[PDB]
């Protein structure tokens, strides 16, 4: 029959209340008191909660007629686009302009995006000075700001940046994003909504530009190491033929610019802090990038393929901090999980930060440990037990190029900077959309060469 239920405190309201306090706790106590499935009834909405890796199959596997992403995250739409993502007209045309996005992720660009990294870092440096303390937070946000930009949109985006306030605009669109935006789309958000409309008219005539830039040097369209995501959106059309729309193509590379920036900025956030707080975990990743780097001055991607304990300890953070804390599905049909049906209308939720503090895949999970997945395999126990990135049809097809950016700036900022960070490592604060640590974050820095 139906799942257990988390009793309501009042009708409509239900359990938002102890929710909103801390979503991933709420799910664990009522895991505890309910089981592996349990529904609360949320600002009027049904959601059943999924929260064993052994259970989770059924909800990865599911096709989007069954369980859909779209009726759940189409709230996105004022800062995406219409007709974009989870707004797009169909599953089908939402998959082909994920596509667009991945098509600039390619081992040809993410060879030239270690070397934005090295440019925007060299630029950073002289901000910061020989030496100081900093909001290790900001300071990611700021990199990636320029990191992703540049890697999506191509070079031509950083005067715009350096001279048009894109990045204020960024921050105003950003901070317009409430979480309580699922429960009520319709939130008037007027900065939001000017700023996106600014970003829109630069992202225009970035369009515009590139156009007649194709025509100056069309040999740009044959080189691999060149072409971007604008390059992409101006060349392709759907598979069925239908051209894009120029307010699709602005809506994707925004939509694009929001994946490529903030969980990537939270997670090198997560793990330089605990990177520099441990010091045996510090050890290893500087033995690691000693011997990667050898003779060599600058990064390359080759480096950053082999830089498997660093890597590690991007897995780890991902565990105890995943920024993306819910993933989530509207059931079309009823669902049977287990003995129960999961009814039509229902919002089927999975948690990347309840499975990474699981005791059953974790030993003491709220410790910091990279050598539980490198030595000890602690993830493999179940085929769902990590899921930060997602799995199945609908997985992260930004991972590459996050651990890719994530890696190399950690990297760089070791190489140039003796970092320790100041105070108790945070908690999470569940005040935004895509979580990340409580403020504030401080560090102190100094150079490593005079
Ligand atoms: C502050 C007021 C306060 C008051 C005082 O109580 N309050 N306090 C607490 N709560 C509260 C807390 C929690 C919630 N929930 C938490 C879960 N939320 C949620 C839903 C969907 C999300 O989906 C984002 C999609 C998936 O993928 C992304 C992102 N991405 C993928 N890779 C890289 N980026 C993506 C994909 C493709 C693209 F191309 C682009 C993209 F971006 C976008 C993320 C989060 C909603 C419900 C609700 C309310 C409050 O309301
Ligand atoms: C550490 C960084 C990141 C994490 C933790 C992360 C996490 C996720 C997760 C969980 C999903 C699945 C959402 C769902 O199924 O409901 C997802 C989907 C996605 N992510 Fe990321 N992501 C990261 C970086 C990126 C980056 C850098 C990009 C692009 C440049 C990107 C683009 C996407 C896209 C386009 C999807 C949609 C896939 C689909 O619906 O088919 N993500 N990511
Ligand atoms: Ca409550
Ligand atoms: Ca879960």
């Amino acid at each position: 029959k139906l799942p257990p239920r988390v009793p309501n405190l009042i009708p409509y309201v239900g359990s938002f209340v102890s929710f909103a306090k801390n979503p991933v706790q709420f799910i664990i106590d009522n895991s505890k008191k309910y089981g592996d499935v349990f529904t609360a009834t949320i600002l009027g909405k049904e959601m059943t909660f999924l929260n064993h890796p052994k259970i989770l199959d059924t909800f990865f596997k599911a096709t989007d007629n069954e369980l859909s992403l779209r009726d759940v995250y189409r709230f996105m739409r004022p800062v995406f686009g219409t007709g974009v993502v989870y707004d797009a007209d169909s599953t089908e045309r939402m998959m082909e302009q994920v596509k667009f996005v991945s098509s600039g992720l390619t081992t040809a660009r993410f060879r030239v995006f270690v070397d934005i990294f090295e440019d925007e870092i060299a630029h950073k440096v002289k901000e910061l000075g020989p030496e100081g303390t900093v909001d290790v937070a900001e300071l990611m946000a700021d990199l990636i700001i320029f990191t992703a930009s540049r890697c999506l949109l191509g070079d031509e985006v950083r005067q715009y940046l350096s001279e048009k306030n894109l990045g204020k605009l960024y921050h105003d669109i950003d901070d317009g994003i409430s979480p309580l935006s699922f429960f009520y789309p319709s939130l008037p958000a007027p900065k939001r909504d000017k700023a996106r409309k600014a970003v829109g008219e630069i992202f225009q005539e970035l369009l515009d530009k590139r156009r007649e830039e194709h025509k100056k040097h069309p040999e740009r369209l044959l080189d691999e190491s060149k072409m971007d995501v604008v390059d992409h959106l101006l060349t392709q059309k759907y598979k069925d033929g239908q051209e894009l729309t120029d307010v699709h193509r602005i809506g994707i590379l925004i939509a694009g610019l929001f994946a490529g920036q903030h969980t990537s900025s939270i997670t090198s956030s997560w793990t330089l802090m605990n990177v520099i707080s441990n010091k045996k975990v510090l050890e290893k990743v500087r033995k690691e990038q000693e011997e990667i780097m050898g003779s060599d001055k600058v990064l390359d991607y080759d480096k950053v393929m082999k830089m498997d304990y660093l890597e590690a300890c991007m897995k780890e953070a991902l565990r105890m901090y995943p920024p993306l804390i819910m993933i989530m599905r509207m059931a079309r049909k009823p669902r049977e999980c287990e003995q129960y049906i999961i009814p039509k209308g229902n919002i089927l939720v999975v948690s990347p930060s309840v499975a990474g503090r699981c005791t059953d895949t974790y030993t003491n999970p709220d410790v910091f440990d990279p050598e539980r997945l490198t030595e000890r395999k602690e993830h493999e126990k179940f085929k769902y037990g990590a899921v930060p990135f997602g799995a199945g049809r609908h997985k992260c097809i930004g991972e590459n190029f996050a651990l890719l950016q994530v890696k190399s700036i950690i990297s760089i900022l070791l190489r140039y900077f003796d970092m320790e960070y100041i105070g108790k490592i945070p908690d999470p604060s569940y005040t935004s959309l895509v979580v990340g640590p409580s403020p504030p974050t401080r560090m102190r820095y100094k150079l490593r060469k005079q």
